[PDB]
């Protein structure tokens, strides 16, 4: 019944602190007599139970066996560049084609992302994105976890999106 969101990006645009700052603003505990601690820590997102992982695949993740897994299990991916790094920008296509490919589908709910839209140091224009995601057909939000701009929204428009697709499959 879990929402799977997958935050996906190059390294270094703040998917970790997207992440962080979500978990921090949303976790509660629940209790569940099934589990032996009796309780578990979860994510409700837009009244949702959302699991959360993040897919890199430079650094450490340069050696790992695992990029198709995360793009398979994932139901919604948040497509996150920096406003203040153009690379990261283009390297957005590359994921989100190989998120079809091997999801084989040509409906997978995302959203694009330019996070860090505090920095004054901006290469990547707002049209330029809203140009891309319209193409993709999906949201374009910009965020920042330094002044929390956007962050919720990313997540919430998300959820919906998702929501959404399942709605149609059913
Ligand atoms: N100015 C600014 N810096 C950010 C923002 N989000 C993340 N960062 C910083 O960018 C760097 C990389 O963030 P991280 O979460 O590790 O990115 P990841 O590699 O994509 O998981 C860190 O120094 C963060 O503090 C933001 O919205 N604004």
């Amino acid at each position: 019944t879990e929402y799977k969101l997958v935050v996906v990006g190059a390294g270094g645009v703040g998917k970790s602190a997207l992440t962080i700052q979500l978990i921090q603003n949303h976790f509660v505990d629940e209790y569940d007599p099934t589990i032996e601690d009796s309780y578990r820590k979860q994510v409700v997102i837009d009244g949702e139970t959302c699991l959360l992982d993040i897919l890199d695949t430079a650094g450490q993740e340069e050696y790992s066996a695992m990029r198709d897994q995360y793009m398979r299990t994932g139901e919604g991916f948040l497509c996150v560049f920096a406003i203040n790094n153009t690379k990261s920008f283009e390297d957005i296509h590359h994921y989100r084609e190989q998120i079809k490919r091997v999801k084989d589908s040509e409906d997978v709910p995302m959203v694009l992302v330019g996070n860090k839209c505090d920095l004054p140091s901006r290469t990547v224009d707002t049209k330029q994105a809203q140009d891309l995601a319209r193409s993709y057909g999906i949201p374009f939000i910009e965020t920042s976890t330094k002044t929390r701009q956007g962050v919720d929204d990313a997540f919430y428009t998300l959820v919906r999106e998702i929501r959404k697709h399942k709605e149609k499959m059913s």
